[PDB]
């Protein structure tokens, strides 16, 4: 069914990133300590990782196919607010964000956000 399909097609992507060179750092969720920036939840009000996505994805957390796509543009958003232009991270998301953003025409996903925004 249609709602089925672009869940299979969001879980597919989800795991393309994950498994994307470098992808690795926004796998989980930050934690402020460990990677050494403690005011990361001072600047970053809105997080998101590949495994928040894939827990909603599981548990049917998703109404329309382009909350998928604002949750995953939510990563790259935080990655370039927290981090400075030209930092290995913020270079990765760079390249995982252009990467997404191709996976969403080659597979066909945009066209469910089309017929999905006509039916509102
Ligand atoms: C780099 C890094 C490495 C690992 C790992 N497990 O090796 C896990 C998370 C992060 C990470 N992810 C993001 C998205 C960030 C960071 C920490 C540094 C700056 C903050 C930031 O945005
Ligand atoms: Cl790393």
């Amino acid at each position: 069914s249609f709602n089925k399909q672009w869940y299979l097609l969001a879980n597919q992507i989800i795991q393309s990133l994950s498994k994307y060179e470098g992808g690795h750092i926004f796998e989980k969720l930050v934690d402020a300590k460990k990677q050494n920036c403690p005011d990361y939840y001072d600047v970053i009000k809105n997080p998101m990782s590949f495994s928040c996505v894939k827990t909603k994805l599981k548990k049917g957390q998703y109404g329309l196919p382009t909350e998928f796509i604002k949750d995953v543009q939510l990563i790259f958003d935080n990655c370039s607010l927290y981090n400075t232009s030209g930092s290995l991270v913020a270079i990765t998301g760079k390249n995982i964000e252009a990467y997404f953003n191709n996976q969403l025409i080659v597979t066909g996903y945009n066209n469910f956000v089309t017929k999905a925004n006509t039916i509102n």
